[PDB]
């Protein structure tokens, strides 16, 4: 069995890369550990940068998004009994962000790949990578008992934080940068109209709260929660009461509550690995880096890694410029670090940290007051929020 | 012995306030623990905001400053083998800062006060404050053995961090916010031409370094140093070798060195007290708050506290509006916290901290890269550096 580019993982990174590649004539096979239904069960992201919206268009998978996605020109930050709106469009020079669930984006890509007839092997068990530094690397996996081999020219590791690809690089070739936060986010998806037409990030003494949405009749809410929490300890009613306690009274008053469709706790973490490649293996997305959700950069950084890898692969196959692939890590890391910095800043100013001295609390509050009250401060938030520009390459 | 406003401390705060008050017809007496020469021996500040320059003009003590002070339109930040210039004038909408030593400002004020014949009692020993909540507070002190009493309407505590005024307020009425940094600055004053026409703040792996100046033939340099250091362990030659090691090669190459005129170590600290007054006692300057030197806000915040106190006192005496004095703390604290936030940020991005993990070092470096590479980022530094506007009152 042979292909040009083997892709490990059928989450958004792998699917987007596979779609872009197929449309350009570069054959690729995707190997996924889980089933289509399992992948489709993950809620995750809701906010997309303009760059990701354009990439979906280029992959030709934007029909439903153009119809159903909601374009947001602003976002609100509530703290110390006040709500401040950041006009993203005005402050960033016209850019906006789009709210369209990750589940939906993934569904669109999966349907698109099926229709084109490209290869996808679900339940590909025990994937192993071989001869990464050779001129002919290969992947082995098991499908219903028998171990099969897939030969390829390159391998794109799009297998997330727990994937096999990053584990396949000699640990000594990698530099790991990581920070673990002492809290997680308890998220709740409900078939109820959102409390606002724009997102509301709230810094409240009891902890962080976020009011988001999926459509005009579907909402997604989050509350900061200690790591010791178990989801079974949080009934829907406990969640609504807690969420209400963290929001401005005028917002809590018109909040329409309802039974949860999904409820889960996600731990917050920052993680970056340098470099993002090894021989003929290139890491993309969560496989190479994790950002806390606060800045809504995770799926968006995955999109930029993919945009970059795809364009370099194109140069390699169409133009015989295989040497440009060595620049992959350098190009992606510039964007990754600025997004990590922004996600880290958002996290530190919106959440309540354990054992914080009086000085730090006051500085936290002053950061908000300064950045939300200065035209220059607002612009730094806005340009980072809508997403910094992708680098062009070469 | 009686006056209208008793002022404790003859450093810049006390002198500036006393001068402004005298010029407006409000009698005031200054009590200073040390001698004129001792006060004049402190080097300290070199950078003044436009607001402080205007206050000196209003006090009528700007002749020498207008002649000798250097107006700077920019400043440089060196990090990771690169120097980036921040055009303060362009980015802040036309404001600049002035380099004129604190020693000189103090000398100008002292000469001005002597010529006007206002009262100043040096070597005023064992100053004690009494009946702060009464309608008639008073100050007692000792002059060559005998204990004298000074009656007044109000008392301005301009006695610095170790003064008696803050200690005279019942500790329970005060909220203290403080942060101690694990390093200090070793400063060296030399009669040598500065290495640059603008200041250079340098983040180097060995620690922070700063190239400043006093005039075209006098320089002031600083290097970050551990708290365990003793000045006697730092010969002039050791200092020059260390400074050179922390600067970009092209800057170190044209550095003119020479014997030190003054050498000292200043510990870095952030300190704020709320409120800044008690009864008829009002704290101003270092008596109420300390900021690390990195942002050059100390003397400048003292100027804004003084500007505010003076204007409120004027309203009180000239217009019988004594009730406006209750707003002193609220007005000053707004500016103090934003300046504390800026000084804290500058300190965290330019210095090397003990036991820093890989993630934090990378974030530190990325903060610099982002703020120095974005038009919006540059503007946040510039507007804070030149100094945020003074509030108008009422
Ligand atoms: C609460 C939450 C909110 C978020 N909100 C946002 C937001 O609004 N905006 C945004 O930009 N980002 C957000 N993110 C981040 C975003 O969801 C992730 O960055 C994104 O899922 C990355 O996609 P990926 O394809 O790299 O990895 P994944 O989605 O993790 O997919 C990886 C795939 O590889 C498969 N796989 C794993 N191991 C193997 C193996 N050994 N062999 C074969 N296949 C394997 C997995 O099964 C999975 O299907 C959020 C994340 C969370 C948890
Ligand atoms: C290394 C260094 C660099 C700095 N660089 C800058 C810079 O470039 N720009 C800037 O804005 N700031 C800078 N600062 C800060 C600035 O020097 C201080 O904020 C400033 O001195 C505050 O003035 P002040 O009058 O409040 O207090 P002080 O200058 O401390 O004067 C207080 C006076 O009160 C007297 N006194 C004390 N106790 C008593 C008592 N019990 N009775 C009577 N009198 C008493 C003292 O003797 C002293 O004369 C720097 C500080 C340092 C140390
Ligand atoms: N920053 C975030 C904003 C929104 C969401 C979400 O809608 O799921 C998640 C993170
Ligand atoms: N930030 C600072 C800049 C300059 C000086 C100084 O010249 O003494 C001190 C601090």
């Amino acid at each position: 069995m042979k292909t040009q580019v083997a892709i490990i993982g059928a989450g958004p990174s792998g699917l987007l890369l596979g779609q872009l590649l197929h449309k350009a004539g570069i054959d690729n096979v995707i190997l996924e550990r889980q089933t289509p239904d399992y992948v489709l069960g993950r809620i995750r992201a809701g906010v997309l940068e303009q760059g990701m919206v354009d990439l979906l268009r280029e992959a030709g998978v934007d029909r439903r998004m153009a119809r159903d996605g909601l374009v947001h020109e602003g976002v609100e930050i509530a703290f110390a009994g006040q709500r401040r709106r950041i006009d993203l469009k005005r402050l960033s020079g016209g850019k906006t962000v789009t709210v369209y669930g990750q589940t939906e984006v993934t569904r669109d890509l999966m349907e698109a790949r099926e229709a084109c007839g490209a290869t996808t092997v679900y339940q590909a068990a025990e994937v192993r990578l071989h001869d990464l530094q050779g001129e002919r690397p290969y992947v082995t996996f098991e499908r219903d008992g028998e171990r099969l081999r897939l030969d390829c020219d390159y391998i794109a590791g799009c297998d997330g934080f727990h994937g096999i690809s990053r584990q396949s690089i000699p640990a000594e070739r990698l530099k790991v940068f990581e920070r673990v936060y002492p809290f997680g986010w308890l998220g709740l998806l409900a078939d109820t109209p959102p409390v606002s037409h724009e997102l509301i990030y709230a810094n409240h003494p009891r902890g962080f709260a976020l009011c988001s949405q999926r459509s005009a009749t579907r909402s997604r809410y989050y509350v900061q929660v200690p790591l010791s929490e178990k989801v079974e300890d949080w009934s829907d009613e406990r969640f609504w009461t807690e969420l209400k306690a963290r929001l401005p009274s005028e917002v809590a008053e018109k909040l329409v509550t309802g039974p949860s469709l999904e409820k889960s706790i996600a731990p917050l973490r920052s993680f970056v690995v340098e470099p993002m490649q090894h021989g003929r293996l290139f890491l993309a997305g969560d496989a190479a880096h994790i950002v806390p959700p606060t800045g809504a950069k995770g799926l968006n950084l995955a999109a930029s890694d993919v945009s970059t890898l795809y364009r370099l692969l194109l140069k390699a196959y169409r133009e015989g410029r295989g040497e440009l692939l060595e620049r992959y890590s350098a190009i992606c890391l510039r964007r990754i670090w600025k997004a990590e910095r922004f996600s880290w800043w958002m996290t530190s100013v919106l959440h309540r940290f354990p054992d914080t001295d009086a000085f730090s609390q006051r500085i936290q509050q002053t950061e908000l007051e300064y950045y939300l009250g200065s035209e220059a401060g607002l612009a730094t938030i806005a340009e980072n929020y809508v997403g910094l520009p992708y680098e062009e390459i070469e």
